[PDB]
């Protein structure tokens, strides 16, 4: 019953997924799609935004272009806008993202790091480490990025959680959305009068007159959506593979960049993103060896193709020693994810003050059955319980 590019066994590509060709059309449940799996491929389409479209259609209409309406829930969402469109709005949020610009992050997500340590700390062993851990270390960050008052961050992430969460229809979702956008309203209108230093304001200061409201409050709601799951996923995914190559663990207790390495290779071989946003084609184009026709869409197995002999031999192995490839974890052309750096950061910082503070650090259970996240845009773990 579930889509073949949703298919995991254990860290890997389910078997049926890996047995499909390099690009073929596949039928979800129903919907026709071509599953594009190599890394060449994915690459092609991905690095095509001129012939694809990512813009979400209604009815069929439109395929790609400018100025088409766009609904509430997409304003500020680079992943829906296509060329001019979003050249003007990834330009407006790129200096935020800088590797510079995150680097002064650090010592917050330090802070935020040990924070967190300590509640599992206090909460003693054995500890379910995604509750404590995993699930909380994200959203903070996320806030730090936006400049989200630091006092109102309790607040803000409990009303963003609501509103996010997938669990509730009618009424109660609708009001989760109305409390956050009061919250969101509020702050747009205080960095209107005086910019702060994270994101909202960093725009506010330099394009303020042709940016709007609509856009900043969106851009803080897609920032929530687009940076949370994949981190916690990966925190989650990383330490039980870890755990689990005891080995490997050394390479984040050394000098940085050995760190930095593990934490790209950890990446690759998790993939946490199922897929990059659908693709439509606007005109015909050939990937591979196919004629991909106007209309038709293409869906990019990003962590097959992670998985490709032609990106790195032995690729079915976790080697944290080794060299970065240009994995697609992160995709791949103008919507390369824009926290990249943040996200590589974020987990560095995570993966070693955990094992700083709990050198020893063991499974509960190692012999127990592992509880995946299933069914959400990211793969991860639900529960991990943990010693030390
Ligand atoms: C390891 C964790 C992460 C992974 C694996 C990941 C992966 C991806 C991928 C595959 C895309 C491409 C979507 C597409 O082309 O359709 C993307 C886009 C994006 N990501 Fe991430 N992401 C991660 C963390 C983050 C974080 C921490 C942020 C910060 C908020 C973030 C913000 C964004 C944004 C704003 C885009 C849209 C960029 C655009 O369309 O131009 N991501 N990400």
């Amino acid at each position: 019953r579930p889509p073949i590019h949703t298919l995991r066994q254990g860290f890997d590509p389910a078997d049926e997924l890996r047995a499909a060709g390099e690009l073929t059309r596949v039928r979800l449940g129903a919907e026709h799609t071509w599953l594009a799996t190599g890394h060449d491929v994915v690459r092609q389409v991905l690095g095509d935004h001129t012939r694809f479209s990512t813009r979400r259609r209604f009815d069929r209409d439109e395929i790609g272009g400018k100025g088409v309406f766009r609904p509430r829930e997409l304003v500020g969402n680079l992943m829906d806008y296509d060329p001019p469109e979003h050249t003007r709005l990834r330009r407006l949020l790129a200096p935020g993202f800088t590797h510079r610009k995150i680097r002064r992050m650090a010592p917050y997500i330090e802070q935020i790091v040990t924070e967190r340590l300590d509640e599992m700390e206090r909460e003693g062993s054995p500890a379910d480490l995604i509750e404590l851990f995993a699930d909380e270390v994200p959203g903070p960050v996320l806030c730090e990025l936006l400049g989200v008052p630091r006092d109102d961050r309790a607040m803000f992430l409990q009303l963003c959680h609501r509103h996010l969460d997938a669990s509730l229809s009618g009424r109660r979702r609708a009001a989760a959305g109305e409390a956050f956008s009061r919250y969101l309203v509020t702050m747009v209108a205080r960095e209107r009068k005086d910019p702060g230093d994270g994101l909202i304001g960093m725009v506010v200061a330099e394009h303020g007159d042709t940016v709007t409201d609509e856009e900043l409050r969106g851009v803080c709601v897609q920032m929530m959506l687009a940076g949370d799951d994949n981190i916690s996923g990966m925190i989650g995914l990383g330490v039980l593979a870890l755990l689990r190559n005891p080995e490997q663990i050394a390479a984040l207790r050394g000098d940085v960049p050995a760190a930095e390495r593990a934490v790209d290779e950890l990446i690759r071989y998790l993939t946490v993103p199922y897929a990059p946003t659908p693709r439509t084609a606007i005109e015909d184009s050939t990937v591979g060896d196919q004629v991909i026709k106007a209309g038709e869409t293409v869906l990019c197995s990003l962590p097959t193709a992670n998985r490709d002999p032609a990106l790195l031999p032995d690729a079915d192995r976790l080697d944290v020693t080794r060299e970065a490839v240009p994995h697609v974890a992160f995709g791949h052309g103008v919507h390369h994810c824009l926290g990249a750096a943040l996200a590589r950061l974020e987990l560095r910082i995570a993966y070693t003050a955990l094992w700083r503070r709990f050198p020893d650090l063991r499974l509960a259970d190692p012999d127990g059955a592992t509880e995946f996240r299933l069914s959400t845009p990211a793969y991860g773990i639900s529960r991990l319980m943990v010693t030390w």
